Formats: structure tokens, sequence, C-alpha cells
């Protein structure tokens, strides 16, 4: 039900999806980002729903992602250090 396609027009950017029950919270879906080493940190990761700001922490249920607006801004900006991109 709560379907969420999390499309990155920042940098580098992408285009993911994801699925969720409602009881789960934009931080564990930012941890999961973190853990798939697609972004840093979870505050780093914008998740916004129709133009709407969610929190670090949003639960799910209060959001109601329908699949009918399942389209979800993610705006995510990795550590771009130049470590080992710089050799």
């Amino acid at each position: 039900m709560v379907h969420l396609t999390l499309k990155k027009i920042q940098a580098p950017k992408f285009s993911i999806e994801h699925d969720f029950s409602p009881s789960d919270t934009i931080l564990q879906i930012k941890q999961h980002l973190i853990s798939e080493e697609k972004a840093s940190h979870i505050s780093e990761i914008k998740l916004l729903l129709k133009g709407k700001v969610l929190h670090d922490n949003l639960f799910l249920s209060d959001l109601k992602v329908t699949p009918a607006n399942s389209t979800i801004t993610v705006m995510i900006k990795p550590n771009l250090e130049h470590h080992h991109h710089h050799h």
C-alpha cells in the first residue's frame, strides 16, 4: 500500500524505489539509504512528498503515501570529499 519511489535529482542523481509498511519511519528508510551507500547520514537525505518536507523520523502512517502519489522527491548530497576520487 505505502509505496514510495525515491527519485534523486540532486547529485550524483539516480532513481530508486522502496516498499515499507506504514508503521516504518522515514529515518529507517534513511538508515537504509545510508546502509546501501546511497547517502551519508539520515538528514543528508531529504524526502519530500508532493512538495511536503518530511522530517527525519516521520512515521509512514502519518504520511500515508498512496500508490497514486507514490512519486517521492529524494534530495541527497553524499560526502563528496574527493579522497578516494582524487589520486
